[PDB]
C-alpha cells in the first residue's frame, strides 16, 4: 500500500515522516483534474461519453471516412481526448492549403463540438456560475482546510507556499476569497486587468497581513482572453458569462479564440504564447532549489512535459516527493503481464527506484483528496517532556 | 463544551493553555454588561420590562399609531433598545422638520422616559450612591481578585495590563480604590479635571529601584462625565454628581438635556460632537495589532457591529490568541442548523467553526460565568527546585 | 491677489516656500467637487438650475407642504442637495413605516428626478464609459503628471502620498491604472470584493514598486450594498449593465436602500460605518506632526471640515495652503454690511500673524489645472508601432 525506496512502510512512521516533511524551507502541491471531482467536476472519461451521446452523427463520419478512431476503443470508452485534437488540427491545416471546402466545415464542426463539451464541465455549479459568495457552500470546505494547514505551518523568516494546478475551474479562488486571504497570480488592476510577469516577486510588509500565497495555472484559465495585441486580460465570472460563455454553451456558434486554454498534446503549437513558457520556467526554477518537498494529488501522469521534468529533479540530494496513485495494484499486475499504457509504466518505474527520497501511496479509496487533507498535521504553538509523559507511568502500573 | 479550531479538548489541557497564555508580552481583557449582574445590575430585558410596566399609555400609542413595535414582538420580550432609540430620534427629527406640534412633544416625552431606566439600573447600589468606602462590601470581592491576579503575574521589563469595558457603572473604580492601586483614566487635577489625550503614555518611576498600576478604557462614556458648552469634558466625584444633576432625573420627569455623556445608540457616527469615543477606539485598534498578544472576553453578547468587525479582522495576524465565553452555546448551534437565528447567534457560530488553533470558545451554561472566569486564572509561582520534585512525582502517588 | 498672511512676496519666495513644504515627512492633497470641471464636470449651481428649469411643477409642493427649500436660497441658488437627498430618504422611510399609502408614492418621483439629474454629470465620457484604456485620452493628462510627481517626490524609507477627494466619479482610477501604479482603497478580491478597513497599513517589498492611498469621502458610482447586509464593489461595465443605464433611460423605478452615493444613506450603521471610517482616517492624518496639506476645489460649505481644520491649527508645525480664486470679490462683499458665514470663515484665516497660511486668489491664479503645474518636475511608441506592423 505504501512504498518507500521499493520496500514497504507502515502507517505511524508514514505520519511521522509527513509531519517532519512540512518543516522544511519550501513546501508546494500539484493538483490534477481528479482533485475537483467532489466539488462537482468531471473527468475526461465522462467527456467522451457526453460527446458520444449528444452527437451520434459526427461519430459515424469520424469512424467511417477519416479512420481517426477504432470501433472497439470507442465502444469501451478508453480513447484519449488530448490526442484527437492534434490529429483534427493537422487534418484541418492540410485541407486548408489545397483549397478543399467540404472538409473544412466538417472539421470545424468537430472542433467546435469538442471544445463546447470541454468547457461545460468546468463550471461546477451549472447556471449558478453567475451568482456571488459561492465559497460559503459546504462543497468547498476541504480546500479551506488545505490552505489553512499549508499557511499555518510557517515560521518567521521563511518563504510562502506555492500551489500548482492544471485545471480551469475557479475553486481555489472561491475558497481563498471566502477566508479573506489574497493570492498572487501576476495580474493587477480592476477596470483594465493585465498580465505583468514581474508581479511574482512582490510580498507584503508592515509599515508600523503576512498571510498570502502564490498560484500558478499551467494550462490557462476560463476567464483569460487575448485581443491579439500581445496582452492578456482577466475579467470576473458574471462578466464572462454575460460576454461569451453563455453564447458558446447555448447558441452553438462556431468556436473562435474567445478564451485561451491548452487542451492538447503539443503545447508549442501556439507560437505567440508567452505565458505558458513563463509558468513552466517558474515551476522548473522552484523545483531546483534545495530543501524542498512536493505533494502530488489527482495527477494522471498523462503529460510528457511534467513527468519528464520530474524525473530529472531527483539528481539533487535535497528533493523529496510524495505521490498518490489509487489504482496502483492493477498497474503493477498488468506491467508484469507484458505492459500497458505509457501512463502506468512511468508510475511503476518511479516505485522501483533505490533512493530514500520517493514515496508512493496506493490503496484505492484511501488515497483520495480528503484523506490527503486529513494527513496534514496542525502546528504546536507551545512546546516539560521530562515528567509530563511520566505521569501516565503511574496509571499503567495499575495492572 | 470547549472548542478550539472546531475540535474539542478537556479541562486539563485548557488550564495548561490558560497558564501558558498569561505569560505573553501583552495581556488584556474586555468586559460587558453581564459582569455587573452579580453586583446588583440588570440587563436590557429588565429595562424593557420596567418600561412597559411604568408607561402604559406610551406603549399603547407606540403600538397603535406610530407602529414602531408589533404586538407579537413586544409580549415575547424580543425588542431592541438601540434600534428603538434610533427610530424614535429619526421620527422626532422628521416631526420637527414637518413643523408638527403634538408629535414633537409626544416623542420628546417618549425619549425622556427611556434614559431614566438606564440611569436607575446603572447605580448598582440605590440610595447609597453618594457615600464613601463603597468598595469594602462583599459584592466587589471578585473584581479585586481579578485585579490582583492580573497585576501580580507581570514580570519586570514588560507592559502594564489594560482593561476595556462598555459599562456605565463604577464597579471597577470602587474595587481598585480599596487596594490602593492607581489607575490611569485620562484625566488630571482635583478641583478641575480635564481630558488630555496625551496622558495615555505616562508611567511611574521610583528614584530608588508604587510599582503597581494599570490602564482603563471606557468605550461608551461614563455616568460621571458631563460636557460643558465650552466643548470640554469634566469629571466629578460620585457625591457631587448625585447632588447637582442626576438627582432630578429620577424624582422628576421630562428634564433630560444632555446632562450625562452616554451612547445607548446603535450608531454613534451620526453624533458629531463626541471625540473621546473615537479616541478610545484608536487605542483599542492599536492594541490588537501587536505580536504576542492575548485577550479574554466575558459578559459580551456580540450585539455591536464595530466590535465584531474589528475582532474578526484582527485574526489575520499569526501571533494573536483569543478566548471567548458564551454560556448559551448549544441553543445557538441548534437554531443555526435550521438556517435561522439572529445575527448575534450567527457571529458566534461562525467563529467556532474556524480551522485555526488561535481561537477558543467556551460554553456550558453556568460554567462560563464571571465567578468561574476569575477562578481559571493561575497564581504565580514565586521561587522556582521543581526538577527533583518531578522525580518524587511518581513516588508520591502509590495508592495501588 | 497673492498674499501670505497679509504680506506680499515675489514669485521666487513662493516657489522656495512650496519647495521647502514639499520636502517634509508627511504630505496630503485634498480635492473638492470643483476639480472635475477640467474634463466635463459640473457644479451644484448648474445642476440646481437645470432641475429648477426642468421640473418646476413639484418645486412648489416641496416648499408649501414639506418645507425643504429656502426661497431666498433657491432664488440665489444657495441650496445644498446632498442634505436634501438624505432628508428625503428619511421622510420616505418614515412614511413607509407609518403606512401612509397616499403619501408613499409621492417621494419616489422627487428621488428619481434628483438621482437622474445627479448621475448625468458624473460619467465624464458619456456613452463611451464602458470602453477600455480610457485613461489614455488627452483629457486625463495632468492627472498623470500630478500622481507621477507626487510619487516621485517621496524619498526612500518614508511614507507614501495620500489623496483626499470629495468627487464620486471614476477619475483618478483610470490615470493610476494607465500609469502603471497600484493604489490601495480598502478593497480586496476580484470575484467578490469586500471592505476591510485594516488594509490602510500594508506595503510592498521585493524579496530579491510603490503605491498610494485614496479616500472617497462620499462614495462612488460603483460602491453599492446588495440584498445581503454587506458592502461590495463592481467594475464600470458591470455597473452600467446592472443599474446605471436603467435609471438614466427609464420612466420611473426606485429600489431604495441600495446605493451608497453621494453621502446619502448615513442613517444606516452598515452604510454609515464606511463614512465614519473615512472621517476618522482624515482626522487621524490631519493631527500628525510635520504635515503639509494642499487644498483645491473646495467651496468651504461644510460645517464639519472647516471646524476640524481650524482645531488642528494648535500645533506650530501644521501648514495649510488654500487655492480660492474669488478673493477680491470676497473682500468687496466683506467691506459692506452684507456677508456670508462661509466667506467670513474664509477671510478669517487672513487675520493670522504667522507665516504658515498662504491663500492664492484671482483668475487662473487658483484653478485646479493651474494648481497641477505648480509642483516641481521629477521612444516606446516607435518600437510598438514597428512590432505592430506585422
Ligand atoms: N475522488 C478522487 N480523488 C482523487 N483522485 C481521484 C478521484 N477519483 C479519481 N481520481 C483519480 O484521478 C485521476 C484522473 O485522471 P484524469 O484527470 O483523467 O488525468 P489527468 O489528471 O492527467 O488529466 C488532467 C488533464 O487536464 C489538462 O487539461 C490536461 O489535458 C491533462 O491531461 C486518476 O488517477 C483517478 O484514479
Ligand atoms: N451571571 C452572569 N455572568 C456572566 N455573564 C452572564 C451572566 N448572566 C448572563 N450573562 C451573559 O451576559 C451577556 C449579556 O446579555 P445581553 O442580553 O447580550 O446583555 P444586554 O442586552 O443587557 O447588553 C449587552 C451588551 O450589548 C449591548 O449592545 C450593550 O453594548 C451591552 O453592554 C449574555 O451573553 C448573557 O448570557
Ligand atoms: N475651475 C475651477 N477652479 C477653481 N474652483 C472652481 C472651479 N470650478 C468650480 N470651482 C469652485 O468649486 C466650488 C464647488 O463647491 P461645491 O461643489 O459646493 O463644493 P463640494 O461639493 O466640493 O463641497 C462638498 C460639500 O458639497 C455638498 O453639497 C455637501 O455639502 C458636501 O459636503 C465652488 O466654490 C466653485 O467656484
Amino acid at each position: 500500500s505504501i512504498y518507500q525506496g521499493g520496500n514497504k512502510l507502515n502507517e505511524d512512521d508514514f505520519r511521522s515522516h509527513v509531519y517532519s516533511l512540512c518543516q522544511l524551507d519550501n513546501v508546494g502541491v500539484l493538483l490534477g483534474a481528479g482533485a475537483s471531482v467532489g466539488c462537482g467536476g468531471k473527468t475526461m472519461k465522462d467527456v467522451w461519453k457526453s460527446f458520444k451521446q449528444n452527437y451520434p452523427e459526427l461519430l459515424g463520419a469520424l469512424i467511417d471516412k477519416y479512420l481517426l478512431v477504432s470501433q472497439i476503443d470507442s465502444d469501451n470508452n478508453l480513447v484519449n481526448v488530448e490526442l484527437l485534437i492534434d490529429e483534427a488540427t493537422k487534418f484541418l491545416s492540410v485541407a486548408k492549403t489545397r483549397r478543399c471546402e467540404d472538409e473544412e466545415e466538417e472539421f470545424r464542426k468537430i472542433l467546435s463540438s469538442l471544445y463546447k463539451e470541454v468547457t461545460k464541465a468546468a463550471l461546477l455549479t451549472g447556471e449558478q456560475f453567475r451568482e456571488k459568495n459561492q465559497g460559503k457552500k459546504d462543497a468547498f470546505k476541504y480546500h479551506k482546510e488545505l490552505i489553512s494547514k499549508l499557511i499555518s505551518n510557517r515560521q518567521p523568516g521563511q518563504s510562502a507556499p506555492a500551489i500548482f494546478t492544471t485545471n480551469y475551474d475557479l475553486a481555489l479562488e472561491w475558497a481563498a476569497e471566502d477566508l479573506g486571504i489574497q493570492l498572487f497570480n501576476g495580474f493587477s488592476g480592476l477596470h483594465t486587468r493585465q498580465f505583468y510577469p514581474q508581479n511574482f516577486d512582490l510580498a507584503f510588509r508592515n509599515v508600523n497581513g503576512h498571510y498570502h500565497a502564490y498560484l500558478y495555472k499551467l494550462h490557462g484559465s476560463l476567464t483569460w482572453y487575448q485581443n491579439d495585441s500581445l496582452t492578456v486580460n482577466e475579467v470576473s465570472a458574471s462578466q464572462a458569462y454575460d460576454e461569451y460563455i453563455n453564447d458558446i454553451i447555448n447558441k452553438d456558434d462556431f468556436y473562435r479564440g474567445q478564451h485561451l486554454i491548452y487542451p492538447g498534446a503539443n503545447k508549442y503549437s501556439h507560437t505567440i504564447g508567452f505565458v505558458y513558457g513563463e509558468m513552466f520556467r517558474r515551476f522548473g526554477e522552484f523545483i531546483s532549489k534545495p530543501q524542498t518537498a512536493l505533494f502530488i494529488n489527482g495527477f494522471g501522469f498523462g503529460d510528457y512535459h511534467i513527468n519528464r521534468i520530474i524525473l530529472g529533479a531527483l539528481l539533487n540530494p535535497s528533493f523529496h516527493v510524495v505521490i498518490y496513485y489509487p489504482e496502483l495494484k492493477e498497474a503493477i499486475t498488468k506491467v508484469s503481464k507484458g505492459g500497458g499504457s505509457e501512463a502506468e509504466k512511468a508510475i511503476v518505474t518511479l516505485k522501483n527506484m533505490a533512493f530514500n527520497q520517493v514515496t508512493v501511496v496506493g490503496g484505492g479509496s484511501k488515497a483520495y483528496f480528503n484523506s490527503f487533507v486529513e494527513h496534514l498535521p496542525y502546528p504546536v504553538l507551545f512546546p516539560d517532556n521530562i515528567v509530563d509523559e511520566l505521569v501516565e507511568a503511574i496509571a499503567n502500573l495499575s495492572k
